[PDB]
């Protein structure tokens, strides 16, 4: 299955502090985050998907075309400007933010009831899995 959409809780988060500092997030934000529970909400429509991430301090929403590449700002996130582009290898959605930092992207797949999103940037790799509502 491609299909995504829904409303999806986090049950596990492995090297979520590594990858927010790959990012240069400020220590204070990075240290009230690793607490906090994550729903992710998507709403995927053929090629157009609206992603929103939710916690109790921060949010984080994004709006994308499969296929199509768009000169992304990436906001309250790391302030910096990226070339993104989400495709599909088989049923995983694939994210590349080409710019300053290698390696940066994501990787979202279903595998039951569960989504699996796998978030990089340089060398590390930050690996979580969500529960469907
Ligand atoms: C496709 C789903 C994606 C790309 C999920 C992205 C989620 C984030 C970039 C989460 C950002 C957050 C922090 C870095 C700090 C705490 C609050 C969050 C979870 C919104």
């Amino acid at each position: 299955t491609r299909d995504q959409n829904g409303t999806w809780e986090m049950e596990s988060n492995e090297n979520f502090e590594g990858w927010m500092k790959a990012l240069d997030i400020d220590f204070a934000l990075r240290k009230i985050a690793v607490r906090l529970t994550q729903t992710l909400v998507i709403d995927q429509d053929g090629d157009n998907f609206k992603v929103k991430c939710t916690s109790t301090f921060w949010n984080y929403d994004v709006d994308f075309t499969v296929g199509v590449e768009f000169d992304e700002y990436t906001k309250s996130l790391d302030n910096r400007h990226v070339k993104a582009l989400v495709t599909w290898e088989g049923d995983v959605l694939v994210c590349v933010q080409k710019g300053e930092k290698e390696n940066r992207g994501w990787k979202k797949w279903i595998e039951g009831d569960k989504l699996y999103l796998e978030l990089t940037c340089g060398d590390q790799v930050c690996r979580q899995v969500f529960k469907k509502k």
